């Protein structure tokens, strides 16, 4: 027997346009497209995924990077299928003029550095933004924030969230799951920011 607070909520699902990129140069130009549509201070939703496979003593490298730039468009950069880490993406991630929002993003910062020697700049942990704007002191997760602020829960099929993200091509379920994590970060930040 469970309480009403424990009831199952509708699932959060991104229904906008998903741009799938799996080639380095394509990704670099896409990143410049993004840079052309934003101004200093603008935010983007961010998340990354990696396969549950270990390589030479540590987690396999980041295989996918997701960026949600608006409520209708998310980019899926399948870096595991690229021959080199796209320069345009590196610049966007290292650009202090663009804020990246997510949960557990500091951890992503360190894994990105170890995996590609990329130094994520101007990232924001939604946990801190939420505690600040919502005047509380909670240990938020992306899911708990989605529930609290949007009245929905995140897709939870473990065989998808813990699937082989380095396997090309991504399935439609993987794209949905991955794009929605980035979308969540964008929407959450947007909604929290307007509060005053
Ligand atoms: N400050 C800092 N934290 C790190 C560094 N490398 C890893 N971490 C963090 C990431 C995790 O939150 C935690 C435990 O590491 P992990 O094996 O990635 O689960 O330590 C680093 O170079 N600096
Ligand atoms: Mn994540
Ligand atoms: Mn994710």
């Amino acid at each position: 027997h469970h309480s009403v607070f424990e009831d199952d909520l509708p699932f959060l699902e991104f229904t906008g346009s998903i741009v799938y990129s799996y080639d380095a140069s394509d990704c670099s130009f896409l990143s410049e497209d993004i840079s052309m549509s934003l101004s200093d201070g603008d935010v983007v939703g961010f998340d990354m995924e990696w396969p549950p496979l270990y390589n030479r003593g540590k987690l396999g490298k980041v295989a996918l990077i997701q960026l949600c730039v608006s409520e209708s468009k998310c980019y899926l950069f399948h870096v595991s299928s690229m021959s080199v880490f796209p320069q345009g993406l590196k610049m966007l991630l290292e650009n202090k003029a663009v804020k990246k929002a997510g949960v557990g993003i500091e951890g992503d910062q360190w894994k990105l550095l170890r995996d590609f020697d990329i130094k994520l700049k101007n990232f924001v942990e939604l946990t801190d933004v939420a505690n600040k704007k919502l005047k509380c002191t909670e240990t938020w997760s992306l899911n708990s924030l989605v529930k609290h602020l949007l009245g929905k829960q995140l897709l939870k099929d473990k065989s998808i969230r813990c699937s082989n993200w380095s396997k090309f091509p991504l399935t439609e379920d993987q794209k949905l799951y991955a794009a929605t994590d980035a979308y969540a970060g964008f929407i959450i930040y947007r909604n929290l920011e307007i509060l005053d």
